[PDB]
């Protein structure tokens, strides 16, 4: 049993740099966080990133052909892409939306997200473990 | 530590209407899977459910007054209300606000909530598992 | 059968101040002439007002419970309250929203009705008789 | 002793179609349905429809010009026309506005209403019992 | 089998504006090319105009009872009409709703339509061709 | 050297209520008052009202093939008809919204012109007399 | 009967680019031609223009003082000073707001005055001849 | 000559958090300030507090019936509760509105209040002295 | 201590006009009335007022300088002044806003100020005794 | 002689998920239906697809370069696009601007499009046959 | 050639607070290095500072009576003056904005400016230097 | 010092159309000018642009791990990319806003920037040669 765990821009750089707001740990690091938790669950992790909008699209796309999960973060694309959110309408299986930090405390333009409407649920403000919190969900349908 | 779990007006009609969008679990059947749950996360919770603004209020005061965390599904109350508001401002420990059902998928005014601003985060979607996805974040703060 | 009549805040003050608005019967007077209509009609009418939320949210519990109509006159909490209309969801029979005034004629804030969507009808500044008129409605379903 | 009934653009059609909105009755069955009640109230009834604005100016007119309560249902002409609001703002006796759908309970639009500030007061959403409904409260006035 | 193309206000003075927008074509020659173009296509094409709502809704309340598709021009209408919208709704066969101008370039009044939501389709800005366009589609049901 | 002066719907029954808004005289003396008018200016007033928008639609579009210049007072079509300012903006004479109460000092939906926009001026709350003082312009002009 | 007729900011330079929208003549011939006019119809016009706020309220009350009418272009005033407008609401004689061009024809925030409501009338985009109408209606009160 | 001073929600923490933004007093060092003063200016001063909606509108029920004047700070329902708004305009006697924080200098929502316009004056951002400088003023009428 | 009372736009009226609003007291009455409280309380009360918005600035700038507290009624350019806003931000002494009006009981826009998110507090509708409130407060900083 | 057609996200998965909303027929089947049709209207139809924003402003500046016509359906990058709609408004030859579904009969975010305004014409609704009535007013104008 | 430096209301206090973002250099020595760089510019810079609104139109009005282009930080009057604006629109030779702080990062009500829309271009952010690029601007025409 | 110039979508076609709104000078000339400016300054500018998101992230990206400062002109990205802006809040040299158009005097959606609250500071409408003004500013730090 497949769940993607996918990231999309700047969250590569977590850790690095800047934040406080976000946590020390790395893309790596969570990538790491992520399939113990999996693996603890009974489940197979396939953690990704990506600046690239189109590229999303694609992993969106193979998870609706392969009946799969996902846990998204979409980042900044969260608040912007009817593209993006019109490939997570395909999904059959469940859709949970993930932001690190919480986003209702921040920009009011960080308060729209046209994910939420067609999630199974959201999680935001928990730090990195939001994403452990997710899996845990999945991991009982 | 503790752990309270406070439920806004009309959640003790749990699971009785509406099985698709709150759940076909009665309010005592929760009281029974959080204190389990919270167990096997060694704290203990103490769940408490109320038809009433002050009684709201009174229990947060104690909370606050105890440094204590709080789970808070406010029900309707989520929406309207400065007051709950204001004493949730008071705690020093972590609140994580809870919604059985996805806000963002149903009414518009139902996507306003007062509390998602100073809570540390928030649990919407997941249903009843959302409360214990809740604990487990509380577990390790 | 049984058709609940439930009057919200400061309702209980029918009868002195400003008539002209809200009319010279006190609310007695309005019981008195509620039961007296709905007997003349084949019903029996429970008549109750009050300040208190939770016990507006308990009275409607009952009617849920027992699946009888209700008209309703939330008095502030029309323009203010969620948890309110919630209960009002729960029940399963006819649901009349009652106001004495007109509130399409005052502040603007009055046009707003949290309990006007989920109604099966609204009665609007036809005086306290907007009750009676509500009750007939019942008697032929 | 006279009270009009004027219906606006289209309830012509009154089904035709559609069902749990507008009637299973028609027009005619409702023109007569009214001047029963009427009748069995001491009320001469005068029931008449147009798709024309300029025409229902006209009845309006007549209706102020000779002091005659006015039952109205403007269909669409509701949520947009001045001109009928300010041919009614003429009428000395009683005007109510009746709405057989529940309005407030449907598009966005159909929440608007120029007529409402200045009627006597409004039903909206008992079917065509709310024309019958109207009738008594003038009966009484 | 018979299609309905049905012009509103202002649409007989075609050809008196010159110019971008609606072209120097007239009402006339309008009625030719449509009646033409439809034969050709092998429908016949009921071409008509009227500056009156009322005359407009009768010519729909007759497409809905022959159960005809209407290609229909609104003019200024499509902007501010509940009746016609109600009207149009009750159409069973397709409804094609045409405008010669970009109405999406022009003043923002323009840009809204109580039509678009309940028609089959919209063609905007293409000019006259735009009804011929309309017809094509009607050519395959 | 004619101009037309064409008023929109209810101003047939000035005179009665409201006499200080609208003055006491009746639209018989306004025609009346204005012919006089005009004469002593050296023009032809025509003087035209009607409660139909597609009466009035015709006597601009007769204007508009005259080049005679337009007065006019649209009544309650002002804050609504497009087609109306649509049939006006085809005047290549002048053309002067005249409103004998000042619009600006009540109702927020008086204060909204689809014609202002596209009028050569406009005159508001100077009472009858803002009739004559447009002919005084045209005069000049 | 003495007429005051302010000009706020700006307008000192009439004449020097445009019209249309504003004068091709001066401030100066403009003067000239108010007197000239003011003075056949039995008024003294006093004639004063001014880019200071404090100057033109000075003049206000001077007027409010003497108990003498008003006619007043404010320039960019029109649009934002309260302290104009309150100065004006002390008029116990009429005050007429005068623009010489349209100013619903231009930018959006020139169609709001903070003058309308409180001024007697309002005479928009007649050009200069704005002013003689003006007095013309003082000359008859 | 009795006062009424009426708190609203979690007004009975004074003092224990937040030092900076409302008192560093308590509730009794205020009951104990306020009656100080009530005698100093010749008054009896009554100080009630409470977080239940009902038992504050009992006694606004309780001052009205009485003709004696009440100073409230309502806290989190001054932005909410249109119940206790209807309660309050029925008084009689002098309405005070106040505050202890600047609510015009934080949270958006903090800047509507149900109270203010039927308040006879309010008072805002002077710390726990705004109850006294408001006895006085009921002092003077 | 010197403490600053400065009076906008308009002010040099009071008493003279809307008594009812504003009251009957002259300004000079208002200055003797300030200074005789400034006595009682053992401060020296510097009172000025200006039609002119340089001259206010001018006198906030000093104030600033010499670091003295003020009482600013800024009269109409409370709502429209982003200068007058910047000059009183420099101010390290206490602020307080003066309204003689409720101005939350009147205008829509007589609720904006960019003064009350600056100023230390502000008093609303307590007549002319808000401004020796104020000098009250600053009695004890 | 060449057509462009360009298709925004997520349009190669055409034909397989919503067929009564976006037809049945795949990508590769559009390709072959439209050169299809463009050869019988003397027209030559390039048609490509992508998920990429780059890749089609790359595609939109070979067409400007070219002086080609194009026939675009962007998908959700038709509401958020500037830069597509930029790149676009250096077309010389026509722009038509097509969506399979009627845009605006679902969520609101969809009845914004960045491309209608600058587009020569829009076809909204009427299926895969769009493309095709799109082609042929490029094959007259 | 000459070039106008006009600094608007609070300009004066330039140094006196804060850092940021004003930031450090007084008015003094702010017009020394203007003067400076305009020489090495070979350019004559004259700089003017005033708190009177009527006062810097003067200063607009020479400069364009002059054709001498206009370097212009209006401060609070930016966000405000319609009066400023419309003088400004006369000057024949280019209007640079120029804002020592960013506005953008600040209040919302800082970034709105009558001035943006009619200037040639706008410098924000980069302190007492952007006066100085504003000149280079000017060097180069 | 290096300085990093980043141009987003269509830039590349600068030059070629439309000129000037933007284009006089093409894409190449421009670093042209940017490099020979930049030397002359004793600075490095890197000169670089594409129509892709990612790309233009990643270049964001090289200048937060080399501290280097970015001059961004990011095209249609500016007003609708929240992952640009979160990119550019990780530099920690100076960020600089330049259009070469003056955004403000367009349609109304170019007047909004996710850029500008981040940014140190905004060149905007000073064409080209802002370019050239931001590095200027850089060589001061
Ligand atoms: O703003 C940065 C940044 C981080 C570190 C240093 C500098 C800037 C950034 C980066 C990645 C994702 C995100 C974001 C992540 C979120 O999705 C989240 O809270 O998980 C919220 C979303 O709105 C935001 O774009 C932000
Ligand atoms: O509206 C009902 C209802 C219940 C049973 C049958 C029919 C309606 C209801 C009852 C309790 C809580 C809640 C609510 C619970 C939520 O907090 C939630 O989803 O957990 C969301 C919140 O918006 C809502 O008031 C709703
Ligand atoms: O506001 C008063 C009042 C009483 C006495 C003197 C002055 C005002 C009051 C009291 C009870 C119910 C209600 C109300 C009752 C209504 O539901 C109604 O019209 O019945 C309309 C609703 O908007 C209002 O809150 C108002
Ligand atoms: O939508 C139709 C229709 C029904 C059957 C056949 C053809 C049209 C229709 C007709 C008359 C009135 C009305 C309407 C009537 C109402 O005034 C009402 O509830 O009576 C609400 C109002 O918003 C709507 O325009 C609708
Ligand atoms: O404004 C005129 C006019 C006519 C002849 C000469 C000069 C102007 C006019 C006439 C008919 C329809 C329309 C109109 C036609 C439209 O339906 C259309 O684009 O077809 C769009 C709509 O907004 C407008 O009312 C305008
Ligand atoms: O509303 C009435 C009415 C008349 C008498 C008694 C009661 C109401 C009415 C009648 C004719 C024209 C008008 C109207 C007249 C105006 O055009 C005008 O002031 O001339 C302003 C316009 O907004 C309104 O439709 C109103
Ligand atoms: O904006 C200019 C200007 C004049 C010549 C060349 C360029 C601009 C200007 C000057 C005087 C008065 C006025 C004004 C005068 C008006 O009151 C009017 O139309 O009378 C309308 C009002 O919105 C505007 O501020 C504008
Ligand atoms: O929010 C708190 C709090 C207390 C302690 C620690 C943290 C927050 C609180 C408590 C009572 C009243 C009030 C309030 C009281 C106010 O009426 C006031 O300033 O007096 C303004 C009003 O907006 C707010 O709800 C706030
Ligand atoms: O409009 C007059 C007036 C004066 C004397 C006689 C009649 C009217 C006026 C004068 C000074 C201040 C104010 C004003 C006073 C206020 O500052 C206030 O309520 O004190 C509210 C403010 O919005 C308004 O501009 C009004
Ligand atoms: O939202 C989906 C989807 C379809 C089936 C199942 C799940 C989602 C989707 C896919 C491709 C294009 C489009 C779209 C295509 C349209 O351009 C169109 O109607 O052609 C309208 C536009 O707003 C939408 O983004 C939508
Ligand atoms: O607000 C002050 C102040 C000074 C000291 C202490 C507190 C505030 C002030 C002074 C001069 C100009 C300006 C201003 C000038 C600006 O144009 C600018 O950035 O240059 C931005 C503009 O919005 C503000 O009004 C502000
Ligand atoms: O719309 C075109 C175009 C290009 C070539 C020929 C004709 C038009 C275009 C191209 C590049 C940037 C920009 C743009 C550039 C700006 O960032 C700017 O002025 O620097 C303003 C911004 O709102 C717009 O996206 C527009």
């Amino acid at each position: 049993l497949i769940v993607n765990v996918i990231n999309g821009p700047n969250l590569g750089r977590l850790g690095r740099r800047e934040p406080a707001v976000y946590g020390g740990t790395t893309h790596d690091e969570l990538v790491a966080l992520i399939e113990r938790e999996a693996a603890e669950l009974g489940l197979k992790a396939v953690v990704r990133q990506s600046d690239s909008e189109a590229q999303l699209l694609d992993w969106i796309h193979q998870a609706a052909d392969a009946a799969e999960p996902v846990i998204l973060n979409a980042g900044g694309l969260t608040h912007t892409s009817v593209a993006l959110r019109d490939a997570c309408a395909e999904l059959s299986a469940p859709l949970i939306e993930v932001h690190i930090s919480n986003v209702h405390a921040r920009e009011e333009f960080r308060r729209h997200s046209y994910l939420s409407p067609i999630a199974t649920g959201v999680i935001v403000g928990l730090g990195i473990q939001g994403y452990l919190l997710a899996l845990r969900y999945l991991a009982e349908h």
